[PDB]
């Protein structure tokens, strides 16, 4: 509990050194008072979101629409002393954010409660705290109950809190107001009129004489214009407001691509010399929504191409962070977009900072639901008595800002319709009215919707509402854009939701086919942009809509950014967590539409190849390339396969816009796969080349190289870098459809904030070390510490070279000299007798993110360090600076003898792989071409193993492998009938007497006039339950086909549903492809079911009509194949040829101590019975061997590890 610290700065952060608790059993009473001894209580700092830490329950009280994550209730703690430098002057606490029903005590009593919990509040605190210098006990409960939102929201402190420490005489909470009226006029002389509609408080005893001086600062520093008031008479306890008008000469106005801003300080003078001091920044813009010709900035017209989005940060879950916030803003201004939806609640600081540096439109969402709530324990519970209080405090806050253009009261309102609606929404804007009076008032409405192809008839309280407000929005409404134009010309409207599609991220499935909220087995949605929800619509359709029309200001497309929670698609599914809808992944890897927006919006040239290139030989694949280009051609390995182009049309207006003859504004390609590089080549309308991009074929996984969007970061403690592991081919290709599980580690000057991969399907904790890569990427996320230095940061695949890259940490005050910060460290891994590479320039890093490559001077190299297998380091010099560099080299290749096993029984050759795997003794893991030893059938027409030598192609080495007697498989060829056969045997929960279950498979049937056939379940006893039926096999084939025709009688209906599962030989699981059908009572059918290993073969049913009973005509069954087999425990263990001390089960791990240097060990291992061992030779000097065994058929095992030990050197 130490005290804050203070420095004069009018805003202290208060982030540091809290506890946490969250309530797992029932209430923890007492923790509001000084008393509890919350000794045990972790510690942690502020931006934090306490359910984003926890894990997946599928039970958790927030469903799909949630993500999953806990809610409930935690609490916080922190105990502080106020240093005497700030005694005797007013002081304040700031929360920008903590989320539902706080409820904040101090010393013992309530400080105070507010519910709504997007948006920032404050209390006041100087009375409270202790002035004799005892410890303050500061308590907040957060009662995140966890039914209380659509999207997943997070839980507890998850935006910054400070301290405001001021004069007893000081400015207002938001007491300045900086406007400039008629700006649209006054420019024509270059003339930006001012108005500073200042307050200022006096917390004194007594009024006193009050006098103001602000000054406009320049954006470099320098001042513009001053200006000083008259003084006047400030009564206490009461606010008194001045205005004060100036003129700036030659504006610098703020602008989409060129933001610039001016910096206001007001300093409060008393007594003829300062008390207080206020800074806010603004800028001079002006803008119209006109009903005719839409948005225009400036005298600029321009689309509103914009974006919805959730507060959401993704892998930080909710927490606020400066830099995430900035990627985010960063990334979604790189795909052209000029404005940004926000949410359905007000806007992070962070949020608006980055909007007015990066110049982006912002929208402000007020509620998401009025007195009419949503959820059990949503917002609408507390409406109608803080819906006032929080719509003022998010307008007062957002005024000054020059990035917002707007306040939209609401969206999805389900009570919108009643008259009740129309006199709140009345009220709401008038409230919003009252301290604002600048930008309009909008609201997003869904029920106009209807019929999504025809004009819908606008119901009267939607008009009256839509009159109320200044501009009109309209959710997947695009039939009614021009329809209401005509019908009412007042209105100014503008597309608040569009085009809420689906897709994932390197999935590329039903090329062809565009369906309407289909779920699918694999649970993942098509990259094609094929696939959206029922009221949603292409992309391509609402651009279209959108772009045709010059009334309509713009479009926001809905998440630009996934989040999570909200997966519509897969409502209630199981493993699915977070929304499709975004154009960039959660963790933040663009998608390709992406990319087509970027070609629609940007005016930049580009191409983007939409398709990966690992597909199978001889198959046709869809190949889009969304460009802005005039022409394309495809250059596959060497041939063009034919060009295609777009037209200039014009619209009614005559905006220039391109697009094909058929109305696509993507170019098309239908190709037959042939492995290698596919280029692309952007022509102008001349014909020359003005942008290339190539899709290029990739081989096996070789490596887990990282990479890093900032090499330096500040040192303040909170500063990210976004480091990207990818799986990529030994060229370095990435693999399109690599997915291994990746273990980071981190060290130095930072800690790791989170991993991501960007499956919305994966259900693995984001506050971990390792991660599951999805489509051949994932994310890890370092944030630097108080301490400069650097973080270094290392990614290790089992059967991959690892890899390790590092991010420099300088202090705040060196982030804007470019003094040297440090420089990256070369990897190298040669093979044997193989020289080094070492670049003549490397790249040295400056601060300020300022890197570039300079020159470089190697110190002398020795052969010998190559012509044998090991490890070293190499050193070198640079011009420009005093610090040295450093390179890594890696000798590796042939060692020793690897081991390795494969299968095989009676009847059947050994499972010969055409692949060897060159795991050297030292870490090797290449794979090479092996042709396998020829075997006679003596050998495998009887039981027991044998030795088969591998005859590795290009590799001095053979390779050696064991044989197992389990494997059993022949072909896939039709069969018909077996004279003899013991395989056809069934058998159910319950049949009939009188209906032989071993009648299904006779092969007749009654279609046109033949016996009939059937099998009876009706039993006087009900059993609407369920009853399955069952069919052995043991044969070494695939099956074809599967029959589940139905027999239905006055008693017997079809059943509801067939759950079909497989037994491979230990249990039963479900099978693959089930394409369960519908009522099928007049007609034939047909199924294809997968091929899997079915030793027993049953499927589940249930009634189609409860109350009645389960029957059917033919279930025919065909094939199955067998695996595996028995085994014994572990046997042997060795260490060089020699024996092992104190070797048994019950101790974990075994250990040699041999003389420092030695050469490492060979370690063998053998099992009784010839059992499956995980043999590991030893690879390097640092390390231990693990061994696993299989053994029986269960859980039976036991873990063998045997790590070199040595002696000092």
């Amino acid at each position: 509990g130490n005290s804050v610290s203070y420095d004069g700065e009018r805003r202290v952060n208060f982030n540091e050194n809290w506890r946490f608790q969250r309530e797992t059993n029932g209430s923890i009473a007492g923790a509001q008072n000084p008393g509890f001894d919350d000794s045990s209580w972790r510690k942690l700092n502020l931006p934090h979101d306490w359910s984003i830490e926890l894990d997946f329950n599928k039970n958790s009280l927030a469903t799909h629409e949630g993500g999953y994550l806990d809610g409930g209730i935690g609490w916080y703690r922190k105990t502080f002393t106020i240093p005497e430098s700030m005694k005797g002057k007013r002081i304040s606490l700031d929360f920008d954010g903590v989320y539902m029903n706080s409820t904040t005590y101090l010393n013992g009593e309530v400080l105070g409660t507010y519910p709504f919990g997007y948006n920032a509040f404050s209390y006041d605190i100087s009375d409270k705290l202790y002035k004799d210098g005892r410890a303050n006990v500061l308590v907040v409960k957060v009662n995140n109950t966890q039914p209380s939102s659509r999207w997943y929201s997070g839980s507890g402190i998850y935006r910054n809190v400070y301290l405001t420490v001021t004069d007893p005489i000081h400015v207002a909470r938001y007491g300045t107001f900086v406007t400039t009226p008629n700006l649209e006029k006054s420019i024509k002389e270059d003339r930006a009129d001012v108005n500073i509609k200042t307050k200022i408080s006096n917390d004194a005893a007594e009024a006193k004489q009050v006098k103001i001086k602000s000054t406009i600062y320049d954006g470099a520093g320098n001042t513009v214009q001053t200006v000083e008031t008259e003084e006047k008479t400030a009564a206490a306890g009461t606010v008194t407001p001045f205005e004060q008008n100036t003129v700036i000469k030659q504006p610098k106005l703020w602008s989409i691509d060129k933001p610039y801003r001016y910096n206001l300080v007001t300093e409060v003078i008393v007594g003829g010399q300062t008390v207080d001091t206020y800074e806010t920044k603004f800028g001079v813009r002006y803008f119209k929504f006109d009903e005719n010709e839409g948005f225009s900035l400036n005298g600029e017209y321009m689309k509103l191409h914009g974006v919805s989005m959730h507060h959401d940060l993704g892998a930080l879950g909710a927490a606020t962070n400066a830099r995430g916030v900035e990627r985010q803003m960063q990334i979604m201004k790189d795909m052209g977009v000029n404005a940004i939806r926000v949410t359905h609640n007000p806007a992070s600081p962070e949020l608006l900072e980055a909007a007015n540096k990066l110049g982006l439109f912002i929208i402000e969402e007020a509620f998401d639901s009025w007195a009419q709530s949503k959820k059990p324990y949503d917002y609408g519970r507390f409406f109608n008595a803080w819906a006032e209080h929080d719509i003022k405090e998010m307008v007062d806050r957002g005024k000054n800002e020059p990035a917002i253009i707007m306040w939209s009261i609401g969206n999805e309102i389900y009570d919108t319709t009643n008259a009740a609606g129309v006199e709140t929404a009345r009220n709401l804007v008038g409230w919003v009215k009252e301290i604002d009076t600048t930008r309009p008032t909008t609201i997003g409405e869904d029920k106009t919707r209807g019929d999504k192809v025809n004009v819908t008839p606008i119901n009267s309280y939607i008009k009256e509402i839509f009159n109320i407000v200044d501009v009109v929005g309209l959710n997947y409404s695009e039939n009614n854009y021009d329809g209401y134009h005509k019908q009412n010309p007042s209105w100014k409207l503008y597309g608040s939701e569009t085009s809420s599609a689906t897709r994932s991220r390197g999935v590329y499935t039903h090329p062809y086919q565009y369906n309407q909220s289909t779920k699918y087995a694999d649970l993942q949605q098509s990259s094609y942009d094929n696939d959206y929800v029922g009221w949603g619509r292409t992309a391509e359709d609402a651009w279209k809509y959108d772009r045709d029309l010059k009334h309509i200001a713009g479009q926001f497309i809905w998440t630009g950014f996934d989040y999570i929670g909200e997966p519509t698609p897969y409502y209630n599914s199981y493993p699915a967590k977070s929304s499709y809808f975004g154009a960039v992944d959660t963790a933040g890897f663009p998608k390709d539409i992406f990319y087509y927006y970027q070609s629609q919006w940007k005016k930049e040239p580009m191409v983007h190849l939409l398709p990966h290139w690992n597909w199978k030989e001889g198959e046709k694949v869809r190949v889009l390339a969304y460009t802005n280009a005039s022409k394309v051609e495809l250059v596959l390995n060497g041939e063009s396969l034919g060009e295609k182009n777009y037209d200039n049309k014009q619209t009614s207006w005559g905006a220039p816009y391109k697009e094909t003859k058929d109305g696509k504004t993507y170019l098309e390609w239908a190709v037959p796969f042939k492995p290698g590089k596919l280029e692309a080549v952007a022509k102008d309308e001349n014909g020359k080349v003005i942008a290339r991009d190539q899709v290029v074929t990739a081989g096996e996984p070789a490596s887990v190289r990282l990479t890093a969007d900032r090499k330096v970061v500040k040192a303040d403690g909170t500063d990210l870098s976004f480091i990207t592991a990818d799986i990529v081919d030994s060229k370095g290709i990435v693999v399109p459809d690599a997915d291994h599980l990746i273990t980071f580690n981190v060290t130095g000057q930072g800690e790791l904030a989170g991993v991501d991969n960007g499956n919305a399907s994966s259900v693995e904790r984001y506050k971990d070390n390792k991660r599951k890569a999805f489509s051949g990427k994932a994310l890890a996320i370092v944030q630097s510490s108080k301490l400069s230095g650097k973080i270094t940061v290392h990614a290790s695949v089992a059967g991959l070279s690892s890899d390790s890259t590092s991010v420099f940490t300088v202090t705040p005050a060196d982030h804007d000299k470019k003094i040297v910060a440090g420089i990256d460290d070369v990897n190298l891994t040669v093979d044997v007798n193989e020289a080094p590479k070492l670049p003549s320039e490397i790249k040295v890093y400056y601060s300020d993110e300022s890197a570039a490559a300079k020159n470089v001077t190697w110190d002398e190299v020795d052969p010998k360090q190559y012509s044998t297998v090991g490890e070293f380091t190499v050193e070198g010099s640079v011009e420009g600076t005093s610090l040295k560099a450093k390179a890594f080299v890696i000798v590796k290749g042939i060692v020793a003898v690897k081991p390795y096993s494969t299968a095989t029984k009676v009847g059947v050759q050994p499972v010969l792989p055409e692949k060897a795997t060159l795991l050297y003794s030292d870490g090797t893991t290449k794979g090479a071409t092996v042709t396998w030893d020829e075997i006679p059938e003596d050998k495998l027409a009887k039981e027991g193993r044998f030795t088969v030598e591998g005859s590795v192609e290009g590799t001095d080495l053979k390779a050696n492998v064991y044989v197992r007697v389990t494997n059993e498989v022949k072909s896939v060829n039709i069969m018909l009938q077996e004279q003899g056969s013991a395989y056809p045997k069934l058998e159910a929960t319950f049949t009939n007497p009188a209906d032989n279950l071993q009648h299904l498979n006779d092969g007749i049937k009654s279609y046109t006039n033949n016996p009939v056939n059937r099998w009876t379940n009706w039993t006087r006893t009900p059993r609407d339950a369920g009853d399955s039926i069952t069919v052995n096999f043991g044969k070494k084939h695939v099956i074809n086909n599967l029959d589940l025709f139905v027999f239905t009688d006055s008693g017997t209906v079809v059943p509801e549903k067939a759950e079909v599962q497989y037994w491979d030989g230990t249990a039963w699981k479900d099978v693959e492809n089930l394409t369960q059908p519908s009522p099928y009572v007049v007609e034939k059918n047909e199924l294809t079911f997968d091929a899997v290993a079915t030793e027993k073969l049953k499927f589940h049913l249930t009634p189609s009509v409860k109350g009645k009973f389960l029957a059917l005509t033919e279930a025919e069954v065909y094939a199955d194949q067998i695996v595996m087999g028995e085994t014994a425990k572990l046997q042997s263990i060795t260490v060089n040829g020699k024996a092992l001390e104190g070797f048994d089960h019950a101790k974990k791990n075994y250990e040699l101590v041999l003389p420092y240097g030695s050469e490492l060990p060979k370690i063998e291992a053998a099992a009784a019975d010839n059992a499956t061992v995980t043999i590991l030779p030893a690879f390097s000097y640092p390390g231990t061997a693990k061994l696993f065994v299989t053994s029986e058929d269960g859980k039976v095992t036991t873990e063998y590890s045997i790590g070199v030990s040595t002696e000092e050197p």
